[PDB]
């Protein structure tokens, strides 16, 4: 019964927002948007009313397409129909660094944005064809965006922002909204999951901005990931199958054990993580064996698709709960991934990795920065003289803020040639320092190691106190 | 050291070489000459060295660089074993850094 | 180590084991198969390991599991007696630790 | 086969060293003593070639009678046939000390050998009756004890000594006897187990020089445990049972779960110990429950059972290898208590803990030194005003030889109201050091601890470094 009473307090609750508000185009966005929450809100209790390892069967043969299979490359003419849109919504708070994580530098004082349109430009100019760059926004990121995008004028360069929906937080006890007004403060909203990016190009009117210039084809891709380049060949398959949903896919590495994973589970290509494995399995779904390829993030999708589930209102999502303390709430998200179920002729392609290369943590970004990688017109291509993977470096707890690695690591050191290198505790490094081999680093609790100018280590552990003081 | 070339077996210093000869004291540790090749395989290039001073268990790399001025006092008892490839220029080096092979 | 079973007088490894072998490369305290009797008295499980770095002195203690990479390294002169049962996954291991009986 | 051979080589190695002997008395002895040897090794050869839990049946209720149900007193008439022997083989080795370890001094500069002694006396003073003393000493101490002995002299105690059987060190690759010659050094020997009582009581005449003096009842009792007082009251349940074997028995404390224990075996009880409950059931052996009796060695038996086992051959005994390395061999050992089988009416006695307190190890020497003991004409009686058992003393690794002893403890501390203490490192306990409660002292790695004279403890931990140096 309380789960009633507790719809009848939220309609209202929900309501009362629609009711108090300045304008009809808001009002009519929020009631559209609001509405939605309340079907969500529903199924969140139902589903928790209502709470399989036996249906989660391997994928099948049939499921994956390999990158060395694909044909041709995709003439030029059907580039015009084709679209890019880049999720926006990652502040630099992530990583102690004010404004949105697109505007951080990555190298040579470009942005991680900059890259992107460096890389549509470089479309534009090889065979003069405009391809649109949509840009998913977020109300944390929009106000400085608005600002920082002024500096991509003139250039020919169609660039398009909108804001994702602004649901309110809902409070953990009394299952209502937080927040009573309409102008109430931003503390008391938080942005949903990426799935409602299909809804949002509708709603912001950016699917007719799309339909306008006629594309048929649109690409999703995070801007965290480098690596997702327009690649023509992808396309070509993607004309050919005409499938309504077109994932990239990599084999799961030793770091990649854990994150989504595709699944069969009947012809309905699904996907799930440890959110919903049960634990009685974990153990057995890590197994390198039955899971063997996970979610890239990289995704291709027809318009008309999008237009029509929406048409159709055949988008549910699977809900992701999430929990915040205000200075306590729930947070309702959705994955990428998950739509593929939604979709006719859905299948997977593995691509090699080159086309996964994230920037989510110190360890990241010290690999792009080094000399181990070249920038080509916007394109960053590993050295083919590079033998192996790339290698695996770990900075300690010490090096988790950007600001301080600038402090610490004035120079990149040289990374070629380098198989393993561990960092913990405090430790400076000199200018023109060269690593080989296994480079293993342990300062001492409390101590600093300052590694002497032009160091060159070969195989060897390091351990200890050394002072480096100017005459 | 590079700083002296052998000419039918007579010494004459570089003259690229200004000023005087650069002062080198070693420390105690370094009295016996058969010792002397344990901690200095490889001879340091010291040109362009202004004054170098060494006290305690100081072991040096090969292809190791000074300039300038540079102090090296090692932490009674422990070993100072500079990393091959060290550039040193106008700095006081102290501690203690152990370098084994993996 | 439990990696390999002799059959007839022929090792060969468990199937199940992933990728190839793991690299380990003990300090040079284990020089001597004498000693090595004394620090490892019984040899720990390496299923699942992937990498072993161990400088110093250390004793593992029986039934000692590894999983993952695990660098131990020892302080100058002390030492690190790991407990018995310890299940050590992906972390570095520094300090000095004495277990005495009762 | 090699069984055979084996022995076939034996028996000609072992008669070859009786052959080779220069007098008839040695040839009668040697040839007797080392026979029993050819059999015992044959039957260790069958044993280990022919290699039950569920035979470890509990002891039932019959087995064990208790010291609080014994009745009165034993008349002073009865202690005429009384006999007490003790083992006298432990050399001073074992705690780092010279000579034997019944001359190593306990209290007030005596003797573990002067109490029994003077235990003796005692008896015999207050009741004018000799009760006759013998010790089973060994090659490695009758040298230093037919010294020290003599001390004895003049005072109504009647001494006799005699040296248990000398048997050959066996080579364990050739499974012969080491010694070649009758002179061979000592190395080439070791003295057998405790079992060998019986047979060499009656080989060196002893049995006659005792039953020359009517004695009917043996007790036996290690030389180390000065709680094997003579209390007539176990004589009268023995002169009313006429048992021919009755062993003293207590109940298993935390420490003692280890040890052996008596075990039932369809009535005919017998014991068993770590050397033979089978591996997969010694956790299951260690539990308190089924288990909980063990050996105290504390043994009172009739002379002319011990005679008739002898004249009968009955003795049958359990045999033990231990191995021991020359500067490999192996030695053939037997248990005090395994004779319990061959025994009509044998039965155990369960005695008062005040029965058995050990001096193996440096924490039990302090406790029997401090203040928490008293010695009345030769017996200790604790306290009647401490309340619960015996607190525990457990010293670290440092003071594991007597000689150093007495320089960290040059004054014992005061131990009354002491409930647990706990030693670790160097540390120095100054003269008049008073401990309460618990106390814990951890000394810093490679420091010391000099604790202050006339320190008074309350429960606490003590850590850290002290030096104290005379100005």
């Amino acid at each position: 019964a309380s789960t009633s009473v507790a719809a009848s307090q939220m309609r209202n609750a929900l309501n009362a927002l629609a009711e108090t508000v300045p304008d009809p185009n808001e009002r009519k966005r929020f009631e559209a948007e609001m509405d939605n929450f309340f079907a969500l809100f529903r199924r969140f209790l139902n589903d928790k009313a209502k709470g399989n390892w036996d249906r989660i069967a391997p994928p099948q043969p049939s499921q994956v397409v390999n990158y060395d299979d694909i044909g041709k490359e995709s003439s030029v003419e059907f580039l015009n129909k084709l679209a890019v849109v880049k999720l926006n919504g990652g502040l630099g708070t992530s990583m102690g660094c004010v404004g949105p994580k697109s505007v951080i530098e990555v190298r040579e004082g470009m942005s991680f944005l900059d890259l992107s349109v460096r890389q549509i430009e470089h479309l534009n100019r090889t065979y003069n064809v405009n391809v649109p760059f949509v840009l998913m926004n977020s109300f944390n990121t929009d106000q400085d965006t608005q600002s920082i995008i002024k500096k991509y004028q003139g250039h020919n360069v169609d660039i398009i922002t909108f804001n994702q929906s602004r649901y309110p937080r809902i409070i953990k006890d009394s299952l209502l909204p937080a927040p009573k007004s309409f102008d109430a403060p931003l503390q008391d909203w938080y942005p949903p999951g990426h799935g409602d990016v299909f809804e949002s190009l509708y709603n912001s009117g950016t699917l007719d901005k799309l339909l306008e210039r006629g594309v048929e084809y649109i690409f999703l891709s995070n801007a965290d990931n480098l690596g997702a380049v327009v690649d023509t060949r992808i396309l070509q398959h993607m004309i050919d199958t005409k499938a309504e949903y077109i994932m990239e896919l990599t084999d799961k590495t030793k770091a990649d054990v854990k994150g989504g994973t595709i699944i069969d589970y009947e012809g309905k290509v699904r996907l799930l993580e440890i959110a919903q494995v049960p634990k009685e399995h974990v153990n057995e779904f890590k197994s390198i064996k039955k899971f063997k390829y996970f979610n890239t993030n990289n995704i291709w999708m027809n318009l008309r698709a999008i237009k029509r589930v929406v048409e159709e209102n055949e988008l549910e999502m699977e809900i992701i709960a999430n929990e915040k303390s205000i200075p306590a709430i729930y947070q309702l998200e959705t994955a990428v991934g998950a739509a593929i179920r939604h979709f006719k002729n859905a299948h997977g392609v593995n691509v090699p990795r080159r086309r996964f290369l994230p920037v989510k943590t110190c360890s990241d970004l010290l690999l792009v920065k080094s000399d181990l990688y070249r920038l080509e017109h916007g394109q960053l291509v590993m050295d083919p003289n590079r033998f192996g993977g790339v290698p695996v470096i770990k900075l300690g707890s010490d090096f988790k803020k950007v600001s301080d690695f600038q402090k610490r690591i004035p120079s990149i050191p040289r990374i070629v040639e380098l198989d393993h290198l561990t960092i913990t505790g405090a430790v400076n490094l000199g200018r023109n320092v060269t690593l080989k081999g296994t480079v293993i680093i342990v300062a001492t609790e409390g101590s600093t190691i300052d590694i002497p100018p032009g160091s060159v280590l070969e195989n060897c552990v390091v351990q200890g106190s050394l002072r480096i003081l100017e005459h």
